[PDB]
């Protein structure tokens, strides 16, 4: 039995590849390379730690759920690795000054707003091939309208293009990342390496004022690790994910930060009182909280 | 007559196999392993108490329907008693959070999200063929994507594949549910043992609010034994079946519960007043209710 | 002339059989056994008063025409007179509730859920040869799908197997009904002794409410008597064929019972003020309808 | 990499065209004409320094969020060069008394009160191919009623006549502008080479009294040059864009004009006290203006 | 350029008609029948002198904004060259005695007062088919309730009468004026050859007291001339457009009237001091002030 | 022309009834049955003498108008005459004392005090189908409030009973008569034959105490006759409106009547000194007014 059974089920992973089946409860991660996402309880959902790089990405949600302050949070990350970023927007919504003040290279990031949606897809494959881009984003899914209806076919259209781009981007090692309200078909749900679901559950309120969105991120789909696992974080106006209140939370549930009642302390000292405090601490002491990151990353990663 | 009548029934079943022909009102049950389904009423309406291994059944409903809370019913119980459940997923809806709620062991549940429908008919070939899955569930047949289209089919597809899985499953006593909404042709409607259909005919409400859905589960279809038979029961919010609910009323039709206006009594004591009181009550002394309801079941299995 | 029609005529009957030509005038039935279809004026249109023993019957209409109600009722007649029947189900759409409701004996019902159309046929034919079956009714002609196609072909299915059916159907006096939407080929169209054509042709109302369906029945072939009488009668939802309303008004056209404008008299005394109230009075004296029943038969067969 | 980079970069601009992917940061615009909109911040922002001849141009935002006065100046920049232009008006609300303050030549504008939304889009078709009109404005696309709604249809009209509009528009260089409020489809969307975002955000008081505007205009689409960039300037009552008001803030930042705390000085000389001062100054001295907007355009774009 | 200019130009114009583009500066008018506004001002403003026969005209502005007074005063001027009007009300609100003091012939003023809005359209088409009536006028869209609503509607009944009275409008040469407040939807802006935009400005004080109100009309319509010409008037309480009062300010600009400070002349005598007087002579001298008016008409027509 | 016109205009009557159109200045009334008003000044602008039987009539006016006086006038002329009456009072604030002092029947005057809105229409029309009603009175259409409100709707409720009522009341040629202040929508505006606008425009007084109002009323609509007319005279305090006071007025105005400065004599004789006077003998002499009358209805009817 136990034995027949790790048995047959190696035989579907060589047979089907790698992550054809699973235990939920397992932890086994695959050897891929990953982008944060910007919240650290996402990074743990997502198993690997991060976003896998040449595997194709798909985050949506209704609006203002905060799947573009999601995306940006990636590029940010993305492009503070040396990483080139491309933005392929068919929305012409982008907000430069926000990108900004969540670390996105505006500069250097790429940007292309294609004629068409065959367009867009077809300049992500080019991109996809040249193997000089790590990350491309396409926002969004919804606004790719295909060539006849400018003048179904969405469907069409994007499985018209999915194995290609699929295998380009594999070739390349490069991200890719669809954002969508699900639009075009089956081709992008069954070719997605990670699936996201995100959404606004509650409002963050600084004291009468509301300052931010309480999110939740649900990893639907992962091909990369156990799917199922959810996420849940703060995303406040004009600063993006609130990650330092992901560290003290996570912080306190690994053990790596004491509470006493309303006071955090990390090995010996006092870092603050409520987690307000403690979070503007962390926010304030930056190789201390990588520290206590990447214990808390070794623990539950 | 009455002699010439079972004796040519009997030819017919030799030739055709068990069941071929049945009295709808017969209560010869065959000799098969059955997973409950959660619901006493509906077990029961089953025949055989249960959903029997080794074949193929169907569950089907609109959307709401509680189709999916079923599926999870079983496989609590199938885990609740050793047998290794995997999940086939094609929809990526899964909630770990409400399964856990229904006595799922999701960290044990093995899970498989499948690039094609194809794949996903072929991996479940493999575990049918393993001898070591005790039960597959495929969320959904709708889902199930032919390769050809992500890139008619759909029904020889199904078709393809139905003749060998059903082969597979009989030889390793596997039980496979699929879920509906039907789709994928006749393969399904004809190789199935069981077909289910469930639908939500109503609210559970307490007082002002709605708390559940009032539930009707028709098995259309019965190889195992007498077909037509249906099940009501109700499935609370964020609970599942209202089996102890269901409890109280079959042990009451059974007369074995006695009904005073609005106390039931269980052999000399008082178990509680009203349905809402006597459900509690059972809820609250296991080892009491596991008695009643195998004197139910050995009264109408 | 006159002399050498009837001549002729008798001539094609002992070369070609008995109905092989007739007056569509002509009132000659057959000596041939009869189960109600359970409308009166059915009974009549078919000119034997009924469904004739050992032959093929097909019965065919739209979805919601009656075609399943009409062949419930015959089954409900033939059991109310000791008749064994027979349901071989490839629909798995069988409502026992509703049948029981019609005097459907439910519990005493053979039922048959065949794994292809061919199983079904043969199902069909070993009942047909036990000589223990009086009335088989097959749901559906369109449902009986091929092996190979569950793995044209319908059509060679049918025809496959219609002679031998006869002949075992006829030899054993068992009546068989095929319910129909034409598919299956020829092979039925030419072996039925009786197609009837069901439709809705409007509503039954009770004031602002609708309860019921106005149904018409054609005899569009008829090898038991002239062909192409029609039949109407309503179909009272949850009650089934509103029989005792057809014997009120085929008791009025008979001259059987008197209308006085609004009220209706049977031998000397008054029944009811209305067609609602005199089928409501008929309905309730059993022994007394039997007898104006008995007369119409009498009058019109 | 950094090689293989604007490698493939230019294989995806040959391949695509000029502009289909840019680092937002780059400067390089390209060859085309252009038309100022009256805003020095707007015609920075553009990158090219004003809209571009033979381009279709899309200018949108709210009621009173001044696309009219945005689209009137660049009428009076275009034929203060002796460009003829053309406004097709489906509103019915042009005010003449108030384009002449800003320097439109009613007197020379051509006009057209079309019939239909289609007989404009022709109209404007035809004024394209004549190669006699420089700059065309369509007031407005939610105006343009479809002739069938006049006795979906809106995004079909726009469609229908996009590709050879532009086709027409680019053979000829002939600048055109859509405002809209979006509606009429994709086609505008895509077919579009600039797609300004204007709205309201503040009021400019004279003291007590409200005599402005505090307006705000985004790029949000730009295939001549990189897009994103935003301009903010004031639009007084009467009078138009505050130009010189913009000139002195600009020429302060590309220091080009000196602050002494509330003195402005110009190249040894002083212009003014409070930008009030200096603006008065700068609309009070052309030539001298002329050369420091220059040199701020030198600089800028 | 200027040859390929007026070139193209003519194409429009042969294509889509008279007047499907214009100079707003030229004086091209058409070859159209036209009746006086009764203002002078709005003659000229309106470029043929007065509203063209056989063309719906719109004539729109707020509650007591003069849009009846004008309507009326056209009426008056019709009449008063054997004209033959007809007043479709809706309003029930015509004032007789006030008409009277403005010249209409109340005597011989067709009236109808429609039961539907339908109604009124159709007995509109009607007359316009007697080619018997010459001006019509229907007071006002807004009163035209549709049928279903009296026992989205608006705008259809409108559009599916407008074309078939345009037509019917323009074979009989019949003058319609729809009065508004806009409502019915866009059918009536785009078959309308003028569309009048009227209100209330300010007051006429006769020292301490309200005598009149000082008016203003946009021409924001018209096919027959340049639009968005304007004219401002006076109208008096219990007497009207302040018709003599145009012609002397129109009789100064123009030079046919010399104002000697405070004194008005006119070929060698004096008419009055003060506008005052100078309207009191003009009203006093009928055949004078017609051949002043005539000249000023042949100047600025 | 006179010939078309004539000729068209009578079309437009056949084809949408009689008075669809109208000569403001023709004298043509239509065949009906007229009931008093009570004001001889009244009856004439009416056209028809009185207000139409069979129609349904609408009289409004602000508080204190006199409406109510006007109404009760015309139910004791109808009684008058052996018409039975019916008050439908929703506003409880008849004063029978008031009514009796203008020759009201209150002992004969049917009355209802409806629970709704809804109801009182419901027995408006019941009365309507009675044909035993000659008149009905309903006070008032803004006390008429629709059940839902009791426990938009208005408009609704009248619309919803409007086209019935009018039948009804044409087949039994019922005359009823809606008292408002409009509320109600567009139904009682387009259904009503005649619409009467009443208001108070002065005092009347008797040197230096008041005793009445000085009355006038508008005919706004009328489908009977010529519409717009209106009539001006006295209603004293106690005693109603002061008939004969108009007598004498509409008798010298048709010189029936000859005024001597302040002596009026009729046939030879003098009745008296002042209008004061005048009156005062009219009324001593009953027989005498009713030839005048006569012969000023003659004369202007």
């Amino acid at each position: 039995k136990q034995k027949a059974l790790a048995a047959a089920l190696g035989q579907i992973e060589k047979q089907f590849g790698k992550g054809s089946i699973m235990r939920l409860g397992e932890d086994r991660s695959m050897d891929v390379e990953t982008i944060s996402t910007g919240s650290l309880s996402l990074d743990i959902a997502l198993g690997a730690g991060g976003l896998p790089m040449g595997r194709i990405v798909e985050i949506y949600g209704p609006e203002s759920s905060g799947k573009t302050t999601l995306t940006l949070q990636v590029i940010a990350a993305a492009q503070r690795e040396g990483k080139t970023c491309a933005f392929i927007d068919a929305e012409h919504a982008l907000d430069p000054i926000y990108a900004r003040k969540l670390g996105v290279d505006i500069d250097n990031l790429l940007c292309s707003q294609p004629d068409t949606g065959e367009q867009a897809l077809e300049i992500c494959d080019a991109l996809a091939r040249s193997g000089a881009v790590d990350v491309i984003v396409v926002d969004s899914v919804a606004a790719l309208t295909p060539k006849a209806e400018i003048e179904g076919l969405a469907a069409r259209m994007m499985s018209q293009a999915m194995r290609k781009l699929a295998g380009n981007l594999k070739q390349s090692n490069t991200l890719l990342i669809f954002i969508n309200q699900t639009t075009g078909g089956n081709a992008l749900k069954f070719y997605a390496s990670v699936r996201l679901d995100i959404r606004r559950i509650g409002a963050v309120k600084e004291g009468e004022n509301v300052v931010g969105s309480e999110t939740r991120v649900k990893v639907v789909k992962n091909k990369i690790a156990a799917p199922f696992k959810q996420a849940e974080f703060q995303i406040l106006y004009g600063e993006g994910i609130n990650f330092y209140g992901e560290l003290v939370d996570l912080g306190v549930k690994e053990k790596l930060i004491e509470k006493a009642g309303a006071w955090y302390s990390y090995k010996g000292e006092k870092i603050g009182q409520g987690k307000a405090n403690a979070t503007a601490w962390l926010k304030d002491n930056p190789e201390t909280a990588k520290e206590i990151e990447k214990k808390v990353r070794e623990l539950l990663l």
